[PDB]
C-alpha cells in the first residue's frame, strides 16, 4: 500500500512518471555509448516497498552510471528524520523517549524518487546527477500532515567549458521558466549553497536547480514541472558527452578527475541528505544508495593546482559560484 | 598556553612522549622504505594552538601515510563535541534565556595527540592506525573539570594472513598485560565494536584495541600504559610489512586492495570520531585530518567475492571478528 486515499492519485502519478523516465533516460545514455543498463529490483523487508535500480559500468563513454527508482513506505525512523527534508520541523511530536531523551517516535511516511548518477571515464566528460521525488508523512492517529517535492539536477565538471554550463543551466531555467520565472534563480542559488562541501570550502561541480520541501502549488502542477524539469537533462547531457567523450587527454588530467571525484566522495558521504536517508531508512539497498560514488577516487596530500591553470580555473568558480545563464 | 598547574605536567608529557614516537615511528618506517616522511608545522588559528603533520608518499613499500602530532586548545564549539568522546555527557551544561534553549554555549578544551594512518602499496602489505591522546576541559567558571586518553592501534589487510593478526594483538596485549591483564579484552571488543561499518554490517579490517574516556588509574601512570603501547607498534607492524611487502600480487588483488579502500574512506567519512573532531574544529587543518585517506580507492557494484576465495575469508572475519592470541 499505503492505500489513504486523500493524495494517493499524485502518489501513483510520480510513481509513474519516474519509472517512464528511467527507461527514457538509459535509454538515451545508452545511445552515446555500447553497453546497456543492467537491472535490479529490490524490497525493503516485506510491506516496506522497494525499487528498481538500472546500472551501467564499463561502458566506452561511462565507467559507472545509476540511475534508480525507489517506493518506500511505513515507519518513519528517528534516525532517519533529519536527512528527509531541510526543514524537519514543520512536522515533529513530543513522543518522550522512556528514561532520558526528547523529541521524536512513532510517525508513517511515504517517499517516492528518482536518483540519478553519471560518471563518464573521459576527464572532460563531467558527471552529473538528477533526483526528483516526492514525500508525505501521516500523523499517528493516520491522518494527512505533510507532502513535499524536491529535486533538480546539476553538474559536475573537471574541466570547465562555459558551454556545458550555460546549457545546462539555461534548458533547466527554460523549464522552470514555463511554469515561474522566480523559480531558477530561486533553486540555482540554493544548487550553490546545497553542494557546498564546508571542510573544502568550494562547491564539488557548478550547479544547476536545487529544491526541496516544495509543496507551494498544487501538486499537479508540481508534478508538470517535474516533467519539464526531467526533458532538460537529456538534451544537454548527451550534447555535452558527445562533444567531450573523444577529447583528448593525458594521464594527469586522469588525476585531476579522481581528485574531484574524492571531493564527490566526501560530499556524498558527510553532507548528502539523500545518501544519509537511505543508510538511514531500515531495509534499503546499500548497493543502490552507493552507486552514487564513482569506481574510482584518488586522495592527494595537500595538493594545488598549479596557478593559472585549468584545474585553477575550476577551483575558481567551485569557491565563488558563477552564473551560466542569459 | 595553557599554564592552568593543575595537569600542566602531564600535559607536557604527553606532548613530550608523543612527538618522541612522531619521531621514531617515522625513522622506523622510513627504514623499511626509501623514501622520507614530509614535515609540515602548522597553527589552528592563532592561540588555538597546532600540530606538525608528518607524510609519506610516493615510495615503494608505503603508498600513502601520515603521522600527525596535534597540541590544540581554546573554546570547544557545539558541534565539536559529540565527537569529543565516546560518552559526552559526563559533562554537562544549561543556561535558560527567555523562553529559550538551555544546552550550553561557552566552555575550554586541550587536546593533545599523535594520529596515525599507513596505505602499504602492496595488497598485502596490510593498511594500520593507530591514536594516543590526552584531552582536557575547563569548567565555565575557569576551574578543571575533566582529563582522559583515548587510544590503541588497529590492523586493516585486504588479504588475511593469521600470523599477522596473532602478532599485531599479542604485542598489543602484551603491552597492556603489563598494566592490568583485564584490559586487552576489553580493549580488544572495543576494538571490533567501534570500527564496525554499519550499513556494510562488517568492521574495516581485524582491529587490535581501542580505548576511549580513560581516567581509571592516575595519569602518570596511564603514561607509562600509553608509552608501552606505543612500542607494541613498530615490531609488530615492521614484522608485518616487512614480510608483505614483497609478496607477488596481481591486478585482481589490486582491485580488492582497492574495494577495502573504498569500505576504509566509508568507515572515516562517517563513522570516525577522530575526523569529525577535527573536521569540526575551527581552524583544524583539512589537509592533516583527511591524510587518513588512501591515495587510491574504488567502489564496485554489487561486488561478491567468489565462494571459498581469499577475498570472502576477509569478510567471514570482518563479518564475525573472531580472536588472535590464544
Amino acid at each position: 500500500a499505503p492505500q489513504d486515499p486523500r493524495n494517493l492519485p499524485i502518489r501513483q502519478q510520480m510513481e509513474a512518471l519516474i519509472r517512464r523516465k528511467q527507461a527514457e533516460i538509459t535509454q538515451g545514455l545508452e545511445s552515446i555509448d555500447t553497453v546497456k543498463f543492467h537491472a535490479d529490483t529490490w524490497t525493503r523487508g516485506n510491506d516496506g516497498g522497494g525499487g528498481t535500480s538500472m546500472v551501467i559500468q564499463d561502458g566506452t563513454t561511462f565507467e559507472k552510471g545509476g540511475v534508480n527508482v525507489s517506493v518506500v513506505y511505513g515507519q518513519l525512523s528517528p534516525a532517519a528524520v533529519s536527512a528527509m527534508k531541510a526543514d524537519h520541523k514543520n512536522l515533529r511530536l513530543p513522543e518522550d523517549p522512556k528514561t532520558g531523551l526528547p523529541v521524536t517516535d512513532g510517525v508513517k511516511f511515504f517517499a517516492c524518487g528518482l536518483s540519478m548518477v553519471i560518471h563518464p571515464v573521459n576527464p572532460h566528460a563531467p558527471t552529473t546527477h538528477l533526483n526528483y521525488r516526492y514525500f508525505e508523512t501521516w500523523n499517528q492517529d493516520g491522518t494527512p500532515q505533510t507532502w513535499w517535492f524536491g529535486g533538480g539536477a546539476d553538474l559536475t565538471p573537471s574541466y570547465l567549458y562555459e558551454e556545458d554550463g550555460q546549457l545546462f543551466h539555461q534548458l533547466h531555467k527554460d523549464a522552470l521558466d514555463k511554469h515561474d520565472t522566480a523559480l531558477y534563480p530561486r533553486f540555482k542559488k540554493w544548487c550553490d549553497e546545497y553542494f557546498y562541501i564546508t571542510h573544502r570550502k568550494e562547491t564539488r561541480g557548478i550547479g544547476g536547480i536545487f529544491f526541496d520541501d516544495y509543496d507551494e502549488r498544487d501538486p499537479q502542477e508540481i508534478l508538470k514541472m517535474v516533467e519539464d524539469c526531467f526533458d532538460a537533462f537529456l538534451p544537454s547531457y548527451l550534447t555535452i558527452v558527445k562533444r567531450r567523450k573523444d577529447m583528448p587527454y593525458t594521464k594527469e588530467e586522469q588525476q585531476w578527475q579522481a581528485i574531484r571525484r574524492g571531493r564527490y566522495v566526501e560530499f556524498n558521504l558527510i553532507y548528502d541528505r539523500g545518501t544519509q536517508f537511505g543508510l538511514r531508512t531500515p531495509g534499503s539497498r546499500v548497493e543502490s544508495i552507493l552507486m552514487s560514488l564513482p569506481e574510482h577516487a584518488s586522495w592527494l596530500y595537500n595538493h594545488h593546482p598549479a596557478p593559472g591553470s585549468r584545474e585553477a580555473k575550476l577551483l575558481e568558480v567551485t569557491t565563488k559560484p558563477r552564473e551560466w545563464v542569459k
